[PDB]
């Protein structure tokens, strides 16, 4: 074999290589106690892995027995507790998470989330700090398609006409005048430090000359004027000699906006890596973005300013990157031991992905934490002891990587309803690490289904999105977040925008999440942060906190709701389309992940409408159909006629791509075919009801296979 032996293990060659020859040099780790390190790490943590997956099974192995005799909350709740599922609440206290950043402590902002798989991708997401307003208005349906206003070849002034009065509408709001519209606006100058905006009969300052911020240029003609809002930065493009700037009253070229203020490169759930060598360009793209110098264009450089007094200063040009680690499930042959038995995944990420991110710590030739800290997700962790698991995989790994004990944070997804349910005790046994908690309300979904499964029939997967559990999930993970004290001292982030080109719904409906006094929120795009940026300008985030504090809004009761469709809640044309649509958004994603290792992708729904798909979004498509087959809502013939028929819409979907290998007409041929058919006519036996087992698995087989 082409593998390494250390003590108890067997490290393929392509890993092995990686760190010694990329990630070590630099670090002063010495490779031979770095790899003692990995070893015993290993060996001394994976029994407690495995252990608390055994809980896992033992817990839903009760739940399970428990409905199928034959819904009385008291008894349910009751029967929680003495499973210990449902566990005793402790006593009130604050966090005392030290040494992290600003952009995640004080500021409130989009959080962009991009597989690290894809250098491209992760090289524009950490560049989305800043974003272009004017090509957000102009390139998406914020502003409508109205006769005239049409994008064509060339630009449509009509067009780019309605894109300047939204963004002088948005100044007006954000940073008003003391008297008259920007939208009057004929000029900008700097006068004894303060701003000075021209109208057409006479001149104005700021109503809160505190809002300025700095500019470029010279103070009597700036080519640029940077603006503050809600800790947020505004800078005004000053160029009148531009395309856009020669149609403007005042020779305004652009509106940038402080944008993607944090990424998180995952992973985990938008990335498909089956094995080492599929690890090994992720951990290789992480390590060009922590050493400042991945390039596929590159990252950008800091931004400088002059302050309204004078000085001159600089602000980050980089998003503050986090990385998400996978979880405590799965196994990677990337590492085997001696027996053959591959290593759990989310040992090895914290060993890696901390060793590379010890390089964001250091200029490159610049830094990521100025604090110090290393920022990592850790998602899918089920109640506290396995919160408790991943604080003494960081501090065993922080003692290997000789770094100080508690510089690696984590960011805690609450995505599965053990966590939810416990969520305070969860955030105490994480108290001084934690600097996120989150709610990954699709993987959330998908436990939601799983857990109470043999149950009944759940609701349309639309339908769950405004279900009891699902609101009361919401409110409680800000109460716990709150009253923990996190504001001013960690995120209390929600979910992600799934329709990547409905625009105007995400400005018109996402302000919800600021609304609700989530200080930060997740984005698909670059585009999509500088349009949800806007609601943080609009939504004082740090006071609706404060008018949040103490409050009790979600009862355990109510998070306990089990959301089983009433009886004949469906005709059969709603069932055929509920069925329909699961299957192409199944069918859509698994095709590229198991013929082409892509973790995310756009694939449209029934509706036509594009999603952005990942693990997540499958684990809910397919649970949900597994739960509608257990119960009889619909025969297996149901599902097979809907994977066939929606399976060559699909390949039309793909006709294009060189590497696309149609599943229709010989679906059974097809390895991806049958990876779809396998979620869902297995899904009821996948651990809780996990995707990934399946995935892997014949995501490997279509390699092997390619082999021959
Ligand atoms: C890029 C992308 C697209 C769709 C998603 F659902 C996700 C998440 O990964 C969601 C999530 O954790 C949760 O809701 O469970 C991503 Cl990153
Ligand atoms: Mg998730
Ligand atoms: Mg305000
Ligand atoms: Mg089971």
């Amino acid at each position: 074999t082409d593998r390494v032996s250390v003590g108890n293990l067997r490290i393929a060659r392509v890993l092995y290589d990686f760190v010694n020859n990329e990630a070590l040099p630099g670090t002063d780790i010495d490779p031979d106690s770095f790899w003692a390190g990995v070893d015993k790490v290993v060996a001394d943590l994976t029994p407690q892995n495995q252990a608390l997956l055994n809980a896992r099974d033992e817990l839903q192995a009760q739940i399970d027995k428990w409905h199928r005799r034959r819904i009385d909350m008291d008894a349910y709740r009751q029967f929680l507790t003495e499973i210990g599922y449902l566990l005793p609440e402790p006593d009130d206290f604050t966090i005392t998470t030290s040494g992290v950043d600003a952009e995640i402590t004080t500021t409130a902002g989009p959080q962009l989330v991009v597989p690290v798989l894809n250098a491209r991708f992760a090289l524009n997401a950490a560049n989305a700090r800043w974003g272009s307003l004017y090509d957000a208005l102009y390139g998406t349906d914020v502003i409508p398609e109205t006769d005239g206003a049409e994008k064509g070849p060339t630009y449509n002034k009509v067009r780019g006409d309605k894109v300047i009065a939204y963004a002088r509408k948005f100044l007006d709001d954000s940073v008003p005048l003391s008297s008259g519209s920007f939208g009057d606006a004929t000029g900008f100058t700097v006068q004894d430090g303060q701003l000075v905006v021209a109208l057409p009969d006479k001149s104005t300052g700021l109503a809160n000359p505190g809002q300025f911020a700095g500019y470029t240029g010279a103070a009597e003609s700036p080519t640029s004027v940077l603006l503050i809002n809600h800790g947020l930065h505004i800078e005004i493009l000053i160029d009148p000699e531009s395309q856009v700037g020669t149609t403007d009253r005042a020779g305004v070229k652009d509106v940038i906006l402080e944008s993607a203020i944090t990424t998180i490169m995952d992973f985990e759930d938008s990335v498909a890596a089956v094995d080492a060598a599929d690890k090994v360009l992720g951990y290789r793209n992480w390590l060009g973005l922590n050493k400042g110098d991945l390039a596929a264009r590159v990252l950008n450089r800091d931004r400088n300013y002059t302050a309204p007094g004078g000085g001159q200063f600089t602000l980050p040009g980089r998003s503050l990157m986090f990385v998400r680690n996978v979880g405590h499930l799965m196994t990677n042959d990337a590492i085997v031991d001696t027996d053959g038995s591959e290593v759990f995944e989310g040992i090895m990420d914290a060993l890696f992905t901390g060793l590379i991110a010890i390089h964001g710590l250091k200029a490159s030739d610049l830094i990521n934490s100025r604090t110090g800290s290393i920022y990592i997700v850790k998602p899918k962790m089920h109640g506290p002891a396995e919160v408790a698991f991943t604080c003494e995989l960081f501090s065993r790994v922080e003692d290997v990587l000789g770094l100080p004990q508690n510089t690696m944070k984590i960011g805690i997804m609450d995505e599965e309803r053990r966590t939810t349910v416990n969520l305070k005790a969860c955030i105490k046994a994480a108290a001084d690490r934690v600097v996120f908690i989150n709610t990954g309300f699709l993987d959330r979904t998908g436990d939601e289904i799983h857990t109470s499964m043999e149950a009944g029939p759940m609701v349309r997967k639309g339908t769950m999105k405004s279900q009891p559990w699902i609101l009361a999930y919401e409110d409680h993970n800000v109460d716990a977040g709150l009253a923990a004290g996190f504001s001013g001292r960690a995120q209390v982030g929600k979910g992600m925008w799934t329709m990547t080109e409905l625009m105007a719904d995400m400005v018109e409906t996402k302000i919800a999440q600021p609304r609700a006094g989530a200080s930060t929120a997740w984005v698909p795009s670059p585009t999509a942060a500088t349009l949800h940026a806007l609601h943080y300008h609009q939504v004082d985030v740090a006071a609706v906190q404060q008018g949040l504090a103490g409050k009790r809004r979600a009862t355990i009761e109510q998070l306990l709701t089990i959301p089983l469709a009433k009886e004949l809640a469906w005709a059969p044309d709603e069932i055929r389309e509920e069925v329909d649509n699961n299957c192409q958004s199944i069918l859509g994603y698994v095709v590229r992940w198991v013929d082409q290792g892509v973790g995310a992708s756009k694939v449209p729904d029934i509706h036509d409408v594009a999603l952005m798909e990942d693990r997540a979004t499958l684990r809910i498509s397919s649970q949900l159909l597994a739960n509608w087959l257990r119960h009889g809502v619909i025969t297996s013939a149901d599902v097979r006629a809907s994977l066939e028929r929606m399976a060559p819409l699909v390949d039309r979907q793909n006709a294009g791509d060189v590497a696309y290998r149609p599943m229709a007409p010989n679906f059974d041929d097809s390895i991806a075919f049958l990876a779809a058919q396998e979620l869902i006519l297995s899904g009821a036996q996948q651990p809780n009801g996990y995707t990934e087992p399946i995935l892997h698995r014949r995501r490997r087989e279509f390699k092997a296979r390619a082999a021959e």
